[PDB]
């Protein structure tokens, strides 16, 4: 749209689809999403001001039940391909638009974007079932400071059979290992008035942990084989 209700700067840019999450390229597809909002509902909002002459974005992104991973090889190789193809910020050399300085303010909602096929040298069918990944960065990301309220809701984790890549079991949504009730990691990275660079004040709420000797032993094998940081974070209400 252009000039919504007659006033320049007001518009409605949108996008909708329903897709299978992750298919790789050159070869063979990753084939992710083996799992009534739609996918990639990037209903961004723009209220820029001609007098200000600066690029404003209100991106209300919504990847519903997707799996937005593109890191095919051990390094982020197909992710590199994705970030070399997709990354281009509205090249506008046309007349009447001298390129306004780019500034981004995201309010993304990666609701139910399950991540269970993150590839590495030798993971074991790793399953991390996030519910809500609310990267509501109310502050400007492209700056020294970035307030990012990761208000998650009741995540969890489940581990597969055996560290060597091939792993089968009766339930691939296996036993719980390390679930979180909530983790409000409200980071203010300065790249709480803490002058020190990268103050990752992960003010985590709590970390429940349940386990059996085999379960935690296997988890430790998994971790083995696979600048203020003031948490004030409860370490474990471990029922283990």
């Amino acid at each position: 749209v252009s000039q919504y209700c007659g006033q320049p700067g007001l518009g409605y840019f949108c996008l909708e689809a329903e897709k299978a999450t992750l298919y790789h390229r050159a070869q063979l597809a990753p084939t992710i999403y083996p799992s009534g909002p739609h996918m990639l509902s990037t209903a961004v909002r723009i209220h820029l001001d001609p007098h200000k002459n600066v690029k404003e974005f209100l991106v209300t992104l919504r990847l519903h039940k997707a799996t937005l991973r593109h890191y095919m090889a051990l390094p982020e190789q197909s992710w590199h391909s994705q970030l070399l193809e997709f990354l281009d910020v509205l090249d506008d050399p046309v007349l009447g638009y001298l390129p306004p300085t780019v500034i981004t303010i995201l309010h993304t909602h990666l609701f139910s974007c399950s991540v269970d096929y993150r590839p590495l040298y030798l993971p074991v069918r790793v399953l991390i079932t996030a519910e809500t990944f609310t990267l509501s960065s109310n502050i400007i990301m492209d700056t020294s400071t970035f307030l990012l309220r990761f208000i998650l809701d009741d995540s969890a984790l489940y581990l597969s059979d055996k560290c060597e890549v091939e792993t089968l079991d009766l339930r691939r949504d296996y036993v719980c290992v390390l679930d979180v009730d909530l983790l409000e990691l409200v980071i203010k990275t300065w790249k709480k008035l803490s002058q020190p660079l990268f103050e990752l004040r992960c003010s985590n709420n709590v970390v429940h942990v349940h386990s059996c000797a085999d379960s935690c032993a296997l988890l430790v094998n998994l971790l083995q084989y696979v600048s203020t940081r003031v948490v004030l974070r409860e370490v474990s209400l471990v029922w283990h």
